[PDB]
This record gives structure tokens, sequence and C-alpha cells, in this order.
């Protein structure tokens, strides 16, 4: 069986502790350790106690696992260590944060069981536990009959009571000596030892495949035994804990008083009468109190303590050589551990009292005052302690009185009656075999450790507090509550804090436990919540070491599941037992059945690679218990069948004891029983008292139930379904996802007796969907004539007047009890069958094996084959086909070879372009309003949050299952286009037609499965059609590339200009409206919002840098060449238009984006190898706009070298045009007054300036149209002069030109610019030297008081900052801290020094950087605003009409460049800062990944304000915000 490997991903974080979360993984499952999203950039070591295979397991030994990188890079995103578990245990794993502990966890592995000689694996879903008692088993020789009876009953598991010597109490779980066989289970003729028992057990297991489970007792033992004869250290004694002396004294006094009262002494004074429904309870309580109160000697103890204290004070005298230590002023004088030290020799510390009160002087008066004050303080403390303990004593007395009243007036109690010596009213807390204290031997008894060592103690539990607390702690107060309940033979066992106290006793107990383990494979835990954890852990560890496979079963009554989960994680409990008696009606029983495991019918398929999720501990659905009232006497006798048919159909487990096979009218008591069992005798017997046959009335039904449960467990049914309409309509409808078969069982009324309680003949009619094929179960209960039941003093016999008949393989037509009323068709694809109830007696159950429609199996088979043809996740599930589709053989494999970006990025999600351009009436979340239009990621976000929790009740699932209009809408949208889109739409339509013949309307599961498959194939074929960079990197790079690719799209109206016909690889398409062939070039834009649609889909520098990023990361060389050619053709006067209207529209209001284009083309040329063949290629300009309308292209094909030379010449000379057909009659915010065309080009300085007061040349546009907030006149905040980055771009361009000219490339260094009538032949080398000198001189502001040759030193706000706009302008335009200098050093770091620039960067980056990005303004600025709200309209000037756009809000494109510059500087500076830069970069990308994980639009938000606000006002995704991240990822 080649099962697919399962890999689990576990994330560890320091913000929480994983100590109560289930971590159950079997041997087949593989567990992987991940660094974690918040632990990126840090190195940690993982330590585990799991031993190497083939070696002994050591708990205290830990090992370290190395880290392996599959990508062989330094990235920590993908770093996991292999861990293949191959053993069952409680191994603990933890990781160290360098040198300090941070956290850990526990791993639980289930065990395995071998059945028979074949050692076949038995799943834990068809095990029927059977309880057997050794006392009821009789002699050891008479064991074959009981085993045969159990085998015929149909139980594969038998619980065996351990065979050991017992005490005189003859009670279970009271073993005396666990070293030899019980003398009772033996005969003088033949003696059986442990070897005989072991060989009998192994023979039974081999020949009858029966597994036996034994019991181990550690917290109690028999009072009298031969185990302890000379060593009293085995049990807790008074010498071990002498602080509980008053408790022992009070217990002995109470026992003596009770014994005296019982023996005819306290009768003349008065004896209370029988307790009745009157005021006698108050009189009894008063008569009890009037003797209980004088019994206590608290006053005597207080007076003797006062006497001893005053005697010690008188004996003590002042010492001249007195040392006083500085005590804590907040400390208070308190007395603790008073009974810890015995009287007449106790030592106490007086220094606390001395420090508390400071004497005035050394005179006698001061000493007397101090001693009087100390005496008063100690008296007040004693009075307060007495008052505090009086309430506790009163509460304990009241609790004891209430408990004794309940015991004496218990309806369900034993009701012994008169109080006798054999059955005392109050059980003795402690046993004192020696004579009680009468006159004066108490003092001798106290001062005698030798005699006190032999003292024995008992153990008990109280159901009023958590028993997890250790009872061996000093100063225990639980015993003082007087609420302990203990047996007459149980003795407490003490093990000590550490095993080293009694090594021989621990070794003997370990040997006994290992002997039990090797003699009995199974084991069980009783009262595990009270025994100390260390000893039990040690014994389980030893058992696991000796026996590789062991089964542990335990039960707890803590109520909440947290304690059970923590106990399972710590100890390693694999099975749990839950009582079914808590259900008093059908509703609670159905709720218990539904909640005890299972899943609702209809679910998707979990991915193979999924994160680890908490599980649910296995539980056993026991029918009845051996320590509770029998359901037979309390309820009706016909309730056994519904209980069996409910526990058989349960999805967790099943089981019953010997008390359910026979419906005896009595309750079996373990404490009082002498009768044996019934010998096996197959038929040939009247079956009166002990000669029952193989199966008469209950055995056949039980065998059928067990067989049905085993068949259900072997089939593999996990689904459950419970519905309730009336009082008794409970049914189970488990459905198999593989073969699609559902079995429905219908019960009847059994809680109320038909004779005792009146019933109505008319019953509601239930309609069962589908057609019934075969009735697998048919039980009818009737009343016959038989002799009346009589009590037997030798054995136990059930009631013979009740019997049922079973039937198997009976057709519906041949059935004489039920009939088919008819066939009802409530829907075109819904089949409903009507069944009429005619002679269905109450208490009779019947199970219907319904079948699906005839035209369903073939459809399910072909659907499963199609699903499994994509991935091997679906094991098997293949059905033979008749003809299928011979034409369709590779629906997706063929489409992998041929792929294009335009078609792939047109039907991805249809987020908003399709709706905004055509409209389709999309209905989003019909219940509420409109939330998620069409996005698959939108539903995936909810699915990934509900799948681990298995929450199928979400409204989204309800509205998905309500209708299938989403499928029709998706198909209609997909078949809208033609070509490959039409082919895939037809394929999905054919698949939908194929899957439209299924019942139960579970279509959304198959839709999700096929969507997952299609997404997987799309991701694969996109990964293959990509460069060799994303594969080497982590999954973050692949996700970023996929997001960048999916961002682009093509609408109905093209936005890019029409390319020249001479261009190669020009996409074309036919318009659906104009029926004309138009270019379908992809235009890049910052998302697809409603603000921009076609006309606004194109921009300037942002789109340019975005396209540079995408087409230099992916590797689209031809697309980049086409874009460059189009930009060169549309270029006018060497200036970027910045706005293309596909016609006469042109807005040449900016002089930027030219140096950016030059840098982009230069890096594209330098990155592509052998790129010299593209510089000489012909260029066909298509948009000549100089003095008239542009002419059609193709007139000339001049090289771009002359074009760029002419552009440079025009830029150097200057451009002074006018009326560039911009803003003819439209003006909203921009003001067109005065002269504003182009300013710059300054001689003798080597710098370029620009900008006007009324004209903005930068990319700043933010203003309000409100009259109150009217801020017109100055458009935004223009930066007159040099813009920092422009100087760096020009320096890089001239350096590249000089480098090219040095190698005979571009031999036009000479410049023929003539001004004022004279021509100058200045080369770029002199200009480069001049600009370098200017950068090294002017931009070298020193914080220290130097550089006297400076202008306006006091005008700058502070020293050490970099000017943003050099020149003469307003002081509030360049004296701000902005990240505009990062680009200048990125393009050319030669100008910036290796020391001054580094220090400036460090001093700038001190409080600017935030969780996601650095603030646009320094925090100390008085105009900084960390909260941005455009819709808000307040009186604040900076918060009016969004005036704080660049005053605190953090963008995304400024970041990344700073990190790259810092890493580049650290690389050349020293290795010390390289590690810090790497850690910071890793943290930044980890935070970015964390933020992008919870992105419904899968895009980077643009309004990341303070406190991580939601619902950004601007676009939620930008095209220009990913290029910087991609470049940073490429760098490192």
């Amino acid at each position: 069986m080649g099962h697919s490997k399962q890999i689990r991903i576990l994330l560890l974080n320091e913000m929480e502790k994983l100590e109560k979360t289930l971590f159950r993984l079997e041997q087949g499952y593989e567990l992987q350790f991940r660094l974690g999203p918040t632990l990126q950039g840090k190195a940690v070591t993982v330590y585990t106690n799991y031993p190497f295979p083939g070696e002994t397991f050591n708990r205290e030994k830990f090992r370290s696992l190395d880290w392996e990188n599959p990508t062989e890079r330094e990235d920590d995103s993908d770093k996991y260590c292999k861990l293949n578990l191959q053993q069952s245990g409680s191994f603990q794993y933890y990781f160290l944060q360098g040198n300090e502990k941070s956290g850990g966890g526990y791993i639980v592995v289930d065990p395995i069981l071998r059945v028979g000689a074949d050692n076949h694996v038995l799943p834990l879903d068809c095990v029927t536990l059977q309880t057997f008692l050794a006392k009821c088993l009789g002699p050891f020789d008479e064991w074959e009959s009981r085993l045969r009876v159990a085998k015929e009953s149909g139980y594969n598991m038998i619980h065996f009571t351990p065979l050991q010597t017992l005490g005189l109490s003859r009670s279970c779980y009271s073993l005396a000596n666990q070293l030899e066989l019980n003398p009772d289970f033996s005969r003088p003729n033949r003696k059986y030892t442990w070897n005989d028992v072991g060989q009998l057990v192994e023979k039974l297991k081999k020949e009858w495949n029966v597994i036996c489970i034994t019991d181990v007792v550690y917290n109690h033992t028999a009072a009298n035994s031969k185990w302890i004869q000379e060593h009293p250290e085995c049990a807790y004694n008074l010498v071990n804990s002498p602080h509980l002396k008053p408790a022992w004294v009070l217990d002995r006094a109470l026992w003596r008083f009770s014994c005296d009262v019982a023996e005819g002494k306290y009768k003349e004074k008065g004896i209370p009468a029988l307790i009745e429904n009157d005021h006698h309870m108050n009189s009894i309580r008063k008569i009890i109190w009037e003797d209980i109160f004088p019994k206590l000697k608290l006053w005597e103890f207080f007076q003797v303590d006062v006497n001893k204290a005053v005697e010690q004070f008188r004996r003590l005298l002042t010492q001249e050589n007195r040392r006083v230590t500085k005590s804590d002023p907040n400390q208070h004088l308190t007395i603790i551990q008073d009974p810890e030290y015995r009287r007449f020799g106790c030592t106490v510390d007086m220094n606390i009292a001395l420090t508390t009160f400071i004497p005035h002087d050394k005179g006698p008066a001061a000493i007397e005052e101090c001693c009087n004050w100390f005496h008063k303080r100690m008296e007040e403390l004693n009075s307060e302690k007495h008052r505090l303990i009086n309430y506790h004593q009163e509460q304990a007395v009241n609790c004891l009185l209430g408990n004794v009243f309940y015991e004496r007036l218990a309806g369900h109690g034993p009701k012994l009656g008169p109080v006798t010596r054999k059955h005392p009213l109050v059980t003795r807390y402690f046993t004192f075999p020696f004579e009680e204290i009468d006159f004066s031997m108490e003092e001798s008894m106290i001062h005698l450790p030798n005699k006190a060592c032999f003292l024995m103690a008992h153990n008990g539990w109280v159901m009023g507090d958590d028993p997890l607390r250790n009872f061996a702690e000093p100063g225990s107060e639980v015993y003082l509550r007087r609420e302990l309940i203990c047996w007459g033979d149980s003795v407490k066992l003490r093990y000590g804090n550490k095993p080293e106290d009694c090594p021989y006793l621990w070794a003997h107990m370990k040997k006994y436990t290992e002997i039990t383990a090797t003699y009995f494979q199974g084991v069980r835990l009783d009262n595990c919540h009270s025994t100390p954890l260390h000893v039990a852990e040690y014994m389980l560890d030893a058992a696991r070491n000796l026996q590789p496979n062991l089964y542990v079963v335990a039960e707890l009554f803590t109520g909440s599941e947290d304690l059970d989960n923590v106990f399972v994680t710590r100890l390693g409990i694999s099975s749990l037992i839950r009582e079914a008696m808590s259900a008093y009606n059908s509703h609670e029983e159905g709720r218990l059945v539904y909640r005890y495991g299972g899943e609702p019918v209809g679910s998707f398929v979990q991915p193979c690679l999924r994160p680890l999720m908490p599980a649910i501990a296995h539980a056993l659905f026991m029918d009845i218990t051996h320590d509770n009232e029998c359901p037979i006497v309390h309820r009706s006798a016909y309730d056994a069948l519904p209980s069996t048919t409910i526990v058989s159909m349960a999805c967790c487990a099943s089981g019953s004891t010997r008390g359910y096979d026979e419906l005896v009218p009595h309750q079996i008591s373990v404490v009082s029983e002498e009768r044996f069992y019934t010998k096996w005798n197959p038929e040939a017997l009247p079956s009166n008292t002990g000669e029952v046959n193989f199966q008469s009335g209950i055995i056949a039904a039980r065998c059928a139930i067990s067989k049905l449960h085993q068949e259900l467990g072997a089939k593999g049914f996990i689904q459950v379904y419970v519905d309730q309409v009336d009082e008794d309509i409970v049914a189970v409808t488990r459905h198999s996802p593989s073969i699609h078969q559902s079995v429905v069982a219908v019960s009847r009324t059994a809680f109320r007796n038909p004779k005792t309680s009146f019933y109505s003949k008319e019953v509601p009619q239930m309609c069962i969907p589908g057609k019934i094929e075969e009735v697998v179960l048919e039980a009818r209960t009737i009343e016959r004539n038989t002799k009346p039941y009589r009590k037997d003093e030798n054995s136990i016999n059930g009631t013979p007047d009740i019997t049922v008949e079973i039937r198997e393989h009976i057709q519906l037509n041949e059935s004489k009890i039920v009939k088919q009323a008819g066939v009802a068709t409530k829907g075109p694809n819904e089949y409903i069958q009507e069944i009429e109830f005619e002679n269905l007696s109450p208490g009779s159950v019947i199970i219907f094996r319904v079948s699906l429609d005839p035209h369903a199996q073939v459809a399910v088979g072909i659907l499963r084959n199609h699903l499994t043809q994509f991935s091997p996740h679906f094991k098997s599930g293949s059905l033979a086909v008749d003809n299928a589709d011979p034409i369709l053989k590779i629906p997706f494999a063929s489409l992998a070879s041929r792929l294009t970006l335009a078609e792939l990025n047109q039907i991805l999600y249809r987020c908003e372009s399709e709706e905004k351009e055509d409209g389709g009436g999309c209905y989003d979340i019909p219940n509420w309003s409109a939330l998620k239009y069409a996005g698959l990621q939108g539903l995936m976000s909810v699915l990934a949050e509900i799948r681990p929790k298995n929450d199928l009740g979400h409204p989204f699932c309800n509205n998905l299952r309500s209708g299938d209009w989403m499928i029709d809408y998706v198909s209609n949208r997909l078949i809208s286009r033609s070509g490959t889109i039409a082919e895939v739409g037809k394929w999905l339509q054919a698949m939908f037609f194929y899957l439209k013949q299924i019942p139960r309307y579970l279509i959304p599961c198959y839709f999700d499965a096929i969507l997952i498959g299609a997404y997987t194939t799309l991701l694969d074929t996109a990964w293959k059609q990509m460069s060799s960079f994303v594969q080497n990197g982590s999954t973050f790079v692949k996700h970023l590339s996929l997001g960048s690719v999916q961002l682009c799209g093509v609408g109905k109206f093209p936005s890019l200009p029409i390319l020249s016909p001479a261009l190669m690889d020009v996409p074309y398409r036919l318009n659906e409206i104009t029926k004309e062939k138009e270019q379908c070039c992809v235009s890049l834009a910052a998302g697809l919002p409603h603000f921009s649609s076609g006309i606004f889909r194109c921009w300037g520098r942002d789109t340019f840098i975005a396209l540079r990023g995408i087409l230099l990361i992916t590797g689209r060389y031809v697309e980049a060449r086409n874009i460059i050619l189009a930009f060169a053709g549309t270029l006018r006067h060497g200036l970027i238009p910045n706005l293309l209207g596909e016609g006469i529209y042109a807005r040449y209001n900016c002089r930027d984006a030219v140096w950016w284009w030059l840098q982009c083309i230069q890096d594209y040329c330098k990155m592509v190898p052998n790129g010299l063949d593209i510089l000489k290629c012909p260029v066909s300009r298509m948009y000549p706009t100089d003095d008239s309308a542009p002419l059609p292209a193709g007139t000339l094909d001049q090289p771009l070298f002359e074009v760029i030379q002419e552009a440079m010449q025009k830029h150097m000379q200057g451009i002074q045009f006018r009326e560039r057909n911009a803003g003819p009659q439209i003006d909203r915010n921009m003001k067109d007054e005065g002269f504003n065309i182009t300013a710059g080009v300054d001689e003798e300085t080597g710098f370029v300036y620009g900008g006007n007061r009324f004209n903005c040349g930068t990319w700043m546009d933010k203003m309000g149209e409100s009259d109150r907030a009217r801020n017109r006149g100055i458009p935004a905040t223009p930066r007159d002069g040099s813009a920092v980055e422009i100087v760096g771009l020009s320096k890089s361009a001239v350096r590249w030109l000089l480098e090219l000219s040095k190698k005979n490339i571009f031999p036009y260094h000479e410049v023929t610019v003539k001004r004022h009538g004279k021509a100058i032949k200045v080369s770029y080398d002199e200009w480069n030297r001049k600009i370098q000198d200017n950068f090294e001189k002017l931009f070298h502001v020193s914080e220290d008081p130097s550089d006297l040759n400076e202008k306006h030193p006091n005008l700058v706000h502070k020293r050490g900052i970099y000017k943003d706009s050099y020149g003469a302008s307003s002081p509030w335009c360049d004296y701000q801290l902005r990240p505009n200098f990062t680009i200048a050093m990125v393009v050319a770091p030669e100008l910036f020094t290796t020391e001054k620039a580094w220090k400036a960067l460090e001093i700038a980056e001190k409080k600017l950087l935030g969780p996601l990005g650095m603030k646009t303004l320094d925090p100390d600025d008085m105009v900084y605003c960390g909260i941005y709200d455009n819709a808000l309209d307040n009186d604040n000037y900076n918060l009016a009409k969004g005036f704080n756009y660049h005053q605190g809000p953090e963008w995304l494109w400024p970041i990344g460049y700073f990190l790259r510059a810092k890493l580049y500087f650290s690389r050349l500076m020293g290795p010390e800062t390289t590690a810090k830069t790497i850690v910071l970069v890793k943290n930044v990308l980890s935070r970015h990944y964390v933020h992008l994980e919870r992105s419904p639009w899968k895009g980077l938000p643009e309004l990341t304000n303070e406190n991580a606000q939601y619902c950004p006002f601007s676009c939620e995704t930008q095209a220009w915000s990913i290029a910087t991240i991609l470049e940073t990822l490429y760098d490192l």
C-alpha cells in the first residue's frame, strides 16, 4: 500500500506557550520544524529527547538537529529539519533563544496492536471492550467456558482483573502481595504459577485473537500484607510527616468517642429517634454539636503555647553582644510552620520582633515598654489566628454534618440502618493497632519514633477540589477539612520527592511493573488524577522501554477538556472512557453522539502540505458502568436495543460489560458477591438458571450489533449526521466519501414503558431519500410465556421472558412488517421514498441500507478518475469507462506547451475591470449585501481560517450551497471570449455537465477541488515559463512574482499607444463592438480602481519604474525593447509627455522622467548580454509633434542615436514653446497664468534647476476645493532647484557616456551648442569633474563648528541633514528630513563618501523607521501627523482636506533603497555591520510577508498609517510598489 507521504508544518512563536494543545501524530506522519514568521533573521538551536533508531531511549538525554537549506542559499525562509517518528511515547521538544529558555511543547504518538499470528494492524475503530472480573471468574481451571461465552458474544477485547493476593475485605483493587498467585485461584491437586497464567494468556491470544488488558495500582494497597514486615518506609508514617499531630489526635479522639457511644454508654442521657420529614434534623445537629465542641482542645493548646512562650521569654536574657541586621521595612512579623517543630525544644527567630520595634534607650523602662509591646502584638496575632481558624473549623463541622446527614438519609445508598462495630457510621481516618491513650502514655507515645514508625495511614479523595495538587507537601490542610473518604483497607503509598530516597523499593516496584507488562500486554490507569505524576511517568517510561507497543486507557472527571488534553500530552494517554449515563433524553444523547467525533456530511479535501492543527482525543462510548445504578431498574427493559444500536453506529468506539448481555433485574455489587458465572453450553439445554444456549433473546442481537460495528469500522465511515424533528426521530446517516453509500437506522420509543405509560397508536411518517435496497437489521420485541424469575444463590441468570428475533438479507417487498407507501418526486433530481408504519412495536429498531440513483455510480467514477488524473492525492477511485471522449486526451498538458501572458492575465479573477466595463450583475454574499465580487482569494481567506477549525456552519457555505448560480455566472464569463479562453470555457462546461448528476447537492466540494487543481496547473505552467531566479529563491519571491504578473491586465479599451508596424511581436485583437482590429498591448497601472479606466491607465515615472522592475525581473527583453521604442517615438523635445490621450491630448507640464528613462534604458542595455546589436537597429518615430499635426509613421527609420543627440542639444539650449494644446477650456485645480514653460540650465555651476511659484514640475498633487480650506496660488509644494536625485542621475549618465566613449562606442562626445554667436566645444569630462567638485564641496555640511565658507548657516533647522532643493526659495521647502538622497547614492555612490554618508544615514534613521516603513517626516517636527484621514474635516490646518499626505504617513517605494544603500556601505566597510544589515533586511521582508498574508486583494496597501488602520481610502495595490522589493530581493 503506497500511501502518500504526509508532511506537517509547525510554527513556533515566543508570544504564546503550547502546553495544552493536542499534537498527536502517528509513525507514518512526518513532523517538520519551521523558524516562524516572527523569528526570521535569528539563529536558534532545537533540542529534543528523541533517541536515534536502534538505540535505547533516554529521557534525560537531548540531541541537536542540524539545519539544511534545500535552496543552498543564506535565506532562512525555508529551513526545516527532518524528523521521522518511529516510536510511541511522550517525547518533549524545545528550542533555546541563544542562552535563555523561551518555550517548548509535547509530541504524542499513538501505539499499535498486533492481532493473531499475521500481526495485522487493527484500526482503533472496531474494538468492542468487554469487562471481566477475576472474582466472578471462579476457579482458574474453569476459564474456558467464560472465554468461549465472551468470544460468542462478539468482543475482540477483554478486560482482565489482575490476579493477586487480597486482604480480608475481599474487595477489588486491594492487592496485598504482588509477587505470587492468589491462593483462592488455586487447588491442592494442581498449583498454577505466573508462567501458567502467561502461557494461557498467550495461547488465548494466538488461537482466539483476544487482547487482555490488566490494571496497575499505585496510590493504594491492602492494610494487611506480607510486603511490609520490617521496613515501614514503604508507606507514609507519622515519623515522615510529624506536623499532622493534632489531626491524628482529633481522629483518635473521635474514634474513641464513637466506640464508647456504640457500646451502650451514651444511651441513658438520650438517643435520637429515626430521622423523618420534620424538625428532628436540627435537634440531631444540636445534640451532635453539644458534644463535638467540648471535644476540641483548642483553648488548652493556646494556653500551653502561651505558657511556653512566656517561659521562654523569662528564660531568655538580654545580651550586650547583639547583632541587628537591616530587615525589609515592608516585611511583617508572622508565625508559620507552627506544628513543624515539636514542643519542648522548638526554636523561633526573635530578630523580626527586634527589628519591628526600636527601643527608645537601654534603660529598664524602654526594655519593659518593648517587651509589653511585643506581648501585645503576639496576643493580637494569636487572637487573629484563632478568629481566622474558627470560621474554617465551623465550615468543616458543617460540611461533615451535611455529609453524614446525606449518608444516613441516602435513597440510593446501602441503607445499613443501625450503627454496628462492623459498619461504623464514620470510617476511621487512621489505623492504630496498639492500645489507645487512656491516662498518661500520650507523652511516651509522642517521644517514641521507633513505635511511631510502625504507624500506618490511609488515602482518600474529595470531589470538591482539583486532585492535581500534591498531597505530600508540608503543612497539608486538606485533611483538616474533615471531608476525606477512605476505605477500610486502602493504605496510602509514599514515594518521596526523588526516587533516590528508597532505591531498593523503587527498583522492586519497577521490576513488578515490568513483570506485569511482560505478562499482560494491556494496562489501565485508575484514579490517575490523584497519584503523583513523576512515579507514573517513570513506570510508563519503563514499560515503553521494555515493551515497544503498549496500550494505555484512562478516564477523568475534570469536566473541562483542558486537563484531559494536558494529561494526554504529558503522560501519553491514547484512549479515553466517557460515561453515556449523562443522557436523560433523546436530545442529549444525539448531542453526545454528534460531538463525540465525526464530521458533518459534505466536506472538501485537505491539501497534502497543510499546517498542523489541533486534534480531538479518542473516546470510548461505553454503554454501562460497574459502579453506578443499572439502567434496567431505573428505565424500561426495552431500552437496551436502542442503546446498542446507538453505540454501534458511533464514530468513536463501542463496548459493554457482562451486565448488558443478560437483562438481569438487579445491580451487581463488586464489594458483595459470591456467585459464579454461567458455564458455556451450546443449545441442548432448557436454559433455566445456568444452562443458557448460544443465542436465544439477547446474544444474537448483540452479535449482530458487534458484526455491524466491525463492518462499519472496516469500511471507513467518518461522516456523521444527526437530525431531530420530534421526540423520537433519532437516526444516523454516515456517508462514505469513496463509494457514496449511506446507511440509515430508525429507532423507536423505549424510554417509557408501553404498558406503564400510555402511548398513541398514530406515529409521524418519515420520508427516507433514495430507494431502499436491503434491510440489514430487523429486530422485533415480543412477550412470551415462561416461568417467573426466581433469585438464585449460586449463579446469576437473566430474565427469560424477553426475547427478540433478528433477520438479515430481507427484501423490502418480502418484509411483512413495513410496506412501501409510494414514490414521491419533490424535485427533478431528488428521489424520495415513503414508508408507512403499520406494526412497528415500540422498542424495536430497524436499519435501512439505502442506495443512490442508478445513474450516479458511473458519474461518480468518471468524476473521481478526472480528479485523480491531475494529482495522485486521490488514491484509487478509478472506474472503467465505455467510450469517454477520444478527442480530449490532454486538456491541460497540451495547454502547458503553448502559453501567453495576455490570455493568462485576462481571466484570472475578473476582479473589477470586467464589471466596470460591461457589467454582469454580480451578487456578492446575498445574505448581507455585497462584500466579495468574484475573487477566489476572497473565499480562500475564509476557507484557510475555517478549514483547520472544520467550521462548516459559516454563512458563506450556506449561501454557496443554497444555489448554483455562481457556476453559471463563471461559465458565462469564461465563454465570453474566443480561442484558448473559449476552449477552457468549453472544458469547464463539459466538466460541470459531467458533475451535474450527483445527489445531496455537494457540488461546491467538487467545484473547490477542480478550482484547486486548475490553480495548481496554472501556477506550475507559470513557474516553468519563467527565468531561473524564482526557483532558486524562497516562496516569497515566487509569490511576489505571481502578484506582479497578475496585477497587469487588458481591458476592452486599449490604453497603450499603437505600436509601429515595423515592430515585432505586436499583439492584435478584434473589438467586440466596432468589429475592427486593434492592438491589445498590456498597459501597466497601479491596480484597477474606478478612478483610472483606460484614459488614466497610463502615467509617467511611476509606470516607468514599475515596468522597469517587472520586465527586468521576469526577463521580458522584447517587451522592454518595444516599450523603449514606443517611448522614443512618442517623445517630443526630449521630454516625457506624462499623459497620453491616444490623440491630440498632451500635458507637458513636467520636465522630469527623462533622466529616469535614460537610467532605465542604460540598465536594460547593461543587464542584457550582447546588447550592442540593438543600439544600431532602425527606429521608426510615429508621433512627431514639433509645429504641426503628426504624420503617419513609416516615413523614416533613422537611428535613435541622432534622436537622443537632438534631444540633448535641445535640453542644453532650452525649450521655449507656447500653447502646447494643454487645457483648452478645462481647469479644476491647476492654474495657468503668467509664463511657465521650462526653466533651468545654469552656466558656470554644472547644476540644473527649475520650477515656478505658480507652476509645479514635480509629482506633487494634493489640494482641497473647499472655500474654507482654499490653498490655491502655490500648486502643492514644488522643489525649486536641484532635486538631489536628478544630479545623481545626470552624473551616472555622463559617467556611462564617458565609459562608452573610452571604448570607441558613441563617438559624439563633442558638443556643437552655440550661444550668443559663439560655439563651445566643452566635453562631458570637464562637466563631470565640475559636478563632482560641486557635490564634494557644497554638499559637505559639517555638524561641528567649521566650514566658515558657508551661506545662511542659521537658516537651516539643524545640522547633519541633507538639503532637498538647493537654491534660493522658502525655508520650508528644503529643510526637511526626506528619503530623497537614497536614490542619489544608489545610482552613483562614488560622490558620497564612505564615512560622512554612513554617519548621515545613521543619524537620519533613528526614529523614522516604523513597523512597515519610515515616516515621511521626523517625529520631533511640530507638524508631524501620524494619522491620515481625507474624509475627516476638522479645524486643524494640517488635517484639513488631507494636507498631511506627506507629513507622517509612510509610503512603500521610499523603503528598500535605504536598505540596499546600507548593505552596500556595510559590505565595503566591515563584516561587523553586514550581519546587522542582513538581520534587519530579513526582519523587513518577514514583516512584509506577514502583512501580505492577510491581504484580501493580494496587494500592498498605500495608506499604512499608525496603529495599523484598515479600509484604506486610496488604492490597495500599486504597480510601482513592487519594483523596489524585487530589487531588494535580488540584491539579497
